[PDB]
């Protein structure tokens, strides 16, 4: 509907279902909620974990690989251009498959790539198998007026991985991910603590429905800095847009004392 | 009711108004409570941060010496000892007022005081200059079949006091708090997150009604691992008796990045 008179951010989240090992597909998933995010006037477009291969740990490390994946990432750096929206993706890392990650990255809507971050903490045997965990914190970064920073699936269910990136000034937190299995208590009870504890928005997109053998939960959701949904999908595939609005946990936590207690 | 057949534990938590700077009232009250928990089968009962004085900050450094604090520690060791039942309580700490901190303390059954803990994380300006912040992380120990820990107040509201106390083993946290302004994020947001992203039980035990200028919230909860109330108070007086139930967040946390990172 129209957007906000003011100088504001409108964001929009693409919860859908990718199918295993087709690129050309979930490219072109993405390319047609892009091109719906921007004519509803979203500037950034946040996509789920591994969209592009689908989620399937074990088969991308026996098959895709480093040109294939290449090749997808400069798709969508094409897809952020052509569509005139910023993006934010997830595929694996570009060195060979024994090398590489899981990493998010964010292109401007003018296709150029601003920030690139790899999983920390890598979920389960099958990705420890198939992907090095990131050794790196949270990038943060200006972006439409305010701090953006990037995390990846499980590492949002750490408060030390939200905490990372509020301690370097994070104030809207990306989060692609695949979450199935009904984990009510991830988007239910972690995601709004991140928030609160932070005094951080949170966005978070997953994947929906039956793919590679497993049923994605989607309920994809915008948390605003209380707690509360701005914005939320339930299980089916959609396209979640969000206006969003311009204690100190932060200066008063004692991070000399808990970074000798973890 | 009858308590569950095996070996099992039942915990109280003392929910009620304090009277400022009146130590017998208060102490009379935890005296009743420590009764009426001990008559139900309770093994341990929780009280609320500074209940003794009542949570008047200021007054209490202005107005409370050292050999007055000791004398309601010894009568509250007394009580654990003559109700026979363990006790969490929380007075100022035993130093001249210009250097003791808001501490808890854990005595058992037989008036043995097995734990004491220095809050670490003081919460505003009146507790900043009443009292000194503690140095030391959350203490476990082992009691009535788990291990137990003990934080206070605002401290439970950081995710890394939490995590530092789970580090060191703990299954069960207990703390007495004060929280007024109806302030519903931390027992309804922040304390199941706490209890899921640890897989631990957590037990919060506040003052409520109107004492020393506010007005507290109540709501007392003992929130499990699932981040589900095991029992709960609302906003008046009240003794709430839990039985307890008997991802490997602890184990796949990335500690020595964690650590560099906040």
């Amino acid at each position: 509907g129209l957007v906000p008179r003011g100088s504001h951010m409108r964001i929009a989240l693409m919860q859908h279902t990718a199918r295993p090992l087709d690129p050309q597909h979930n490219l072109d998933l993405i390319d047609d909620a892009a091109a719906r995010a921007s004519e509803q006037g979203a500037q950034l477009l946040l996509t789920p974990q591994l969209f592009g291969f689908g989620y399937v740990p074990s088969q991308i490390c026996a098959q895709v690989s480093a040109e294939q994946v290449d090749a997808a990432r400069s798709r969508l750096r094409g897809i952020a251009r052509d569509r005139g929206i910023a993006l934010v993706w997830s595929l694996p890392g570009p060195e060979g498959p024994e090398q590489r990650g899981i990493t998010a990255e964010l292109a401007d809507e003018h296709g150029e790539v601003l920030a690139s971050y790899q999983k920390v903490q890598l979920y389960g045997p099958e990705e420890k198998a198939a992907f090095v965990p990131g050794e790196q914190p949270p990038p943060v970064l200006s972006w439409g007026g305010r701090q953006l920073s990037l995390l990846v699936a499980y590492d949002v269910e750490f408060p030390e991985m939200v905490r990372a990136a509020a301690a370097r000034g994070a104030q809207l937190v990306l989060v692609p991910t695949a979450l199935a299995g009904d984990e009510t208590s991830v988007p239910g009870i972690l995601l709004p603590a991140r928030a609160v504890e932070n005094g951080i928005t949170l966005a978070y997109a997953n994947h929906c429905g039956p793919e590679g053998g497993l049923v994605f939960d989607g309920g994809s959701v915008v948390v605003g800095p209380a707690g509360q949904p701005l914005g939320e999908l339930g299980v089916e595939p959609g396209l979640l847009v969000v206006d969003l609005p311009d204690a100190d946990y932060l200066q008063d936590r004692r991070a000399e004392l808990h970074r000798n207690w973890l």
